[PDB]
């Protein structure tokens, strides 16, 4: 039940991926359920995604993993749960589409490109926990 039994300690924090098909609504709720501030992978800069991606990259088996990226109230703005605000995101050779109600990585894109989808598509999801 602690952060170690089979759990991997990375970045001094505890995080783990789940290969279960769960909608973003049941996926995120399953995280904050710990009330420890647990939520879907949070990314404010490419530096963080660059290190975690090296682990979940999946170049040998890229799976559709969800992250903590969603739209506010249809204001055409992409923000994370904590309201994280990315400053000038990279955009070249890809298309966000609008992130609709929830954005995720399409398994068809080998470059792990992001894609907009409804928060009702049951798919894999990665969770994060703050120490």
């Amino acid at each position: 039940q602690s952060c170690a039994p089979g759990w991997f300690y990375h970045k001094s924090n505890c995080y783990g991926y789940f290969r279960k098909l769960r909608n973003w609504s049941d996926a995120e709720l399953e995280c904050q359920s710990y009330g420890n501030g647990a939520h879907l992978a949070s990314i404010l800069s490419l530096k963080e995604a660059s290190t975690i991606a090296e682990y979940i990259s999946g170049y040998q088996r890229s799976q559709s993993i969800w992250i903590g990226l969603h739209d506010p109230q249809k204001r055409q703005q992409w923000q994370w749960i904590d309201g994280a605000m990315y400053l000038y995101r990279s955009w070249s050779g890809k298309s966000m589409g609008g992130n609709k109600h929830c954005a995720e990585m399409s398994s068809n894109n080998n470059f792990l490109t992001w894609s907009s989808n409804e928060c009702n598509k049951r798919q894999h999801f990665l969770c994060k926990y703050r120490p």
